DNA sequence: AAACATTCGTTCACGTGAGTTCCAGTACAAGTCTGGTC
């Protein structure tokens, strides 16, 4: 029900699953994976999830966020 | 001298133009879903 991570070392996890993925290593992407899982609750795990797939279906446009930030 | 007609300022109702608020139609842009190959 709680998890464990920060936003830079999800960032980083992210990252090592890239690089393997062009690498051609598929036990790093598996260690990465396991270790999102193991150290997020359910809500964390579906938007990673919806991170990966780059949908997050927020309903806001880009724009409004750009607009927003500057 | 008395009765009737006309005129006048008043009154009401009804119609038309201009200002204001609300909603529908239109336009454009972004998001979402799909297709095909290499």
């Amino acid at each position: 029900q709680k998890g464990s991570l920060t936003i830079q070392q999800v960032n980083d996890l992210l990252d090592s699953i890239a690089s393997n993925n062009s690498a051609k290593r598929k036990d790093l992407i598996k260690k990465s994976l396991l270790q999102l899982i193991t150290q997020s609750s359910a809500l964390e795990q579906k938007w990673l999830i919806r991170m990966i797939i780059k949908d997050l279906k927020l309903g806001v446009s880009q724009q409004t966020i750009f607009s927003v930030f500057h």
